[PDB]
């Protein structure tokens, strides 16, 4: 019943290749529609195009600014920002696929795939997916990364949609 979306991952506009995401719409109903309709593009805006802004190796890659491709922008196809949802789902490990956010309530567009436990995040960022297949093409975006998270050639999601 779960939707699985996927991106296809570019660096300099290069293929690398396709990560699949179950999201737990079972679970978290309001934050996995979220980020299924910014993959589709059926509300007209979306993920088709935007970069991976931040990458920490043995930490996070972080996404979803597609207004301002800095960490800045982003929006919800409920408006600027929502509500967290709930905190039923732990940060348990590699794969996992929680909201950025600025504080309680402001969920946008921009997300993270995580690449290691992250734990104390757990309570704060809204866990709402996991990948399901291509975690190799996760590790392979973390060595474009860098300590202070940014990237050495440009990751972009070339397509995105609902598989």
């Amino acid at each position: 019943v779960n939707p699985t979306v996927f991106f296809d991952i570019a660096v300099d506009g290069e293929p690398l290749g396709r990560v699949s995401f179950e999201l737990f719409a079972d679970k978290v109903p309001k934050t996995a529609e979220n980020f299924r309709a910014l993959s589709t593009g059926e509300k007209g805006f979306g993920y088709k195009g935007s970069c991976f802004h931040r990458i920490i190796p043995g930490f996070m890659c972080q996404g979803g600014d597609f207004t301002r491709h800095n960490g800045t922008g982003g929006k919800s196809i409920y408006g600027e920002k929502f509500e967290d949802e709930n905190f039923i789902l732990k940060h348990t490990g590699p794969g996992i696929l929680s909201m950025a956010n600025a504080g309680p309530n402001t969920n946008g567009s921009q997300f993270f795939i995580c690449t290691a436990k992250t734990e104390w995040l757990d309570g704060k960022h809204v866990v709402f997916g996991k990948v399901k297949e291509g975690m190799n093409i996760v590790e392979a975006m973390e060595r474009f990364g860098s300590r202070n998270g940014k990237t050495s050639k440009k990751i972009t999601i070339a397509d995105c949609g609902q598989l």
